[PDB]
């Protein structure tokens, strides 16, 4: 193949990227986006703060722009998170009990209903667990609604969009540990009780040379529960600046991740969180680290490119 | 060339179609739209009734969908009419004097401002004249505001979008007659007084075998005034059903129209009002007539296709 899209296509798998609609006006960005991927997801356009800035006041502008792009270029559309503790408008954080639940139910219904027929999969709930097991405590949803909020979100989503794949997404759950265990118990329980849940997303915000050795083993156990798995926000950061060795290691890491997916029949594909290091979110969140994506700040293919290519 | 797009491209000219965003979900429609044209215009998505259904309440959804399509496929975007007597919401028709003028000025400003940078040209004023000379009398704009409404629309448009080509559009003005004469005097006056006006659009809703023999002569006289000309809503209707002779004549008519444009250096291009006869507006407006477009109800190329091809 000449592009990563063909490699993914030939493998019968998805290979997507996080889209920032405002970058489509940049020739090189659009060029790569058009030819290297077969799936697209909104980096921020479909989140709560972007879709419902004020209670009941929805703004689907940017969201629609992403959906239009997918439809116009023939790529699958991945919906990014309906329920998430981060990037939640203050008006929502100010609501409580009944009112807060009604707002959550309404947000899930309106957003899912609006993109019905466009998005193939949804990150219904994102990052509900805490590192080290258990539910996260700094979540407005966990605090105000308790344990049953996630089930309510999945049931509300299925009602608004009866055909979209409803997924649960999280990070630091790639390998077997206390967090992925709590997630495992949840998926197992939901499927046993018939709660609408079709997929599990593994963020995969990894560090160079530290790819979980039991990655595929972990992916497989979830797949055995009767659900699809997917690598949702892949990027492998390193200590900047980059050098030959760091890039060589990063290339081997990207390979391991894709191979793991290729080894699990239910792994739908891999989505890298962005196109070029020039726009990567890493440096702003992880001070001193970066160079996490496949294309550098000059839009030049890094050693990771060929690795992903042959991994497929 | 293998497509009409390449023929138009090689000629350094535009060849567009009227887009109905709801048809992009139809495989054959999208396929033709993607490969046969290099310019696109909203059939109805950007009109007054679609963009401002209620005073001050703008709905750019469908409009944005058309703009996204153009940007995603690399086609030029033609903005279709800001001011038009038809398809005008009742709330507007109920306003008078000052209030009505402020509404017109606001509509022109908001819509032009929203698509600023996307649309290359605008039909600022559409169908302001009457068949037989003079201004049309069944227009809410002409009745409530008088003769100066058009100049006000062009000045308001230029302020909202300083770079878009501001055009005036009309039908039954293809050949030299009392209507095209009144239009000519207007363009001449506007250019002499420095009123913002860059182009003149000729609808070209013709009848089979009745193409104005002085078409190009008429196009040329307008071009000599220092403005660009364009065929905006081309379709050549016949009495249904169609037959070999009718299609043979239609093919020769399409050729004459394109050749006329090719003979006038300032003729920007040709826009056909639709893709297939299956969706053509003709039969609903002109009872008993149809088969006006290049593709039939089965999406099969008619004799007109090859004609347009060689005309370019
Ligand atoms: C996985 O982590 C990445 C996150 O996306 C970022 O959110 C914050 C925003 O400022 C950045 O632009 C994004 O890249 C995504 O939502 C999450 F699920
Ligand atoms: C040139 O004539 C065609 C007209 O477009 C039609 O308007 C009425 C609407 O119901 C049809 O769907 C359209 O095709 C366009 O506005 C005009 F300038």
């Amino acid at each position: 193949a000449t592009t990563l899209k063909e490699a993914a296509d030939g493998a019968g798998r998805d290979f997507g990227f996080a889209l920032d609609p405002n970058r489509l006006s940049e020739a090189q960005y659009k060029a790569i986006a058009d030819s290297e991927f077969n799936l697209v997801v909104a980096e921020n356009a479909m989140k709560w703060d972007a879709t419902e800035p004020s209670q009941n006041s929805f703004s689907f502008g940017a969201g629609d722009r992403v959906a239009s792009y997918a439809a116009d270029t023939g790529k699958e559309l991945y919906g990014h998170t309906l329920v998430w503790h981060s990037q939640l408008p203050d008006w929502a954080k100010n609501l409580n009990g009944s009112a807060f639940e009604s707002a959550m139910v309404n947000h899930v219904t309106k957003v899912a209903d609006h993109f019905e027929g466009k998005v193939a999969s949804w990150d219904v709930v994102n990052e509900a667990f805490a590192d080290g097991g258990g539910r996260r405590q700094d979540s407005a949803f966990q605090q105000k609604l308790g344990n049953g909020y996630i089930e309510t979100a999945f049931r509300a989503a299925r009602a608004a969009d009866p055909t979209a794949k409803l997924c649960i997404n999280d990070y630091n759950v790639e390998g077997i540990n206390a967090k992925s265990n709590s997630l495992y118990d949840l998926v197992k329980d939901f499927k046993a009780r018939g709660v609408p849940l079709d997929c599990v997303g593994f963020q995969s915000h990894l560090i160079v040379g530290q790819v979980p050795g039991d990655f595929r083993q972990n992916l497989q156990r979830f797949a055995d529960l009767g659900v699809d798995v997917r690598i949702t926000e892949l990027d492998i950061r390193m200590r900047t600046p980059s050098d030959a060795t760091k890039l060589a290691t990063q290339a081997a890491d990207y390979k391991k991740v894709v191979q793991a997916c290729m080894q699990v029949t239910r792994c739908q594909g891999v989505t890298v969180w962005g196109i070029t290091d020039k726009y990567s979110w890493v440096p702003d969140v992880f001070p001193g680290e970066g160079a996490a994506l496949v294309w550098d700040a000059s839009y030049a293919k890094k050693p990771a490119y060929a690795a992903v290519m042959e991994a497929f």
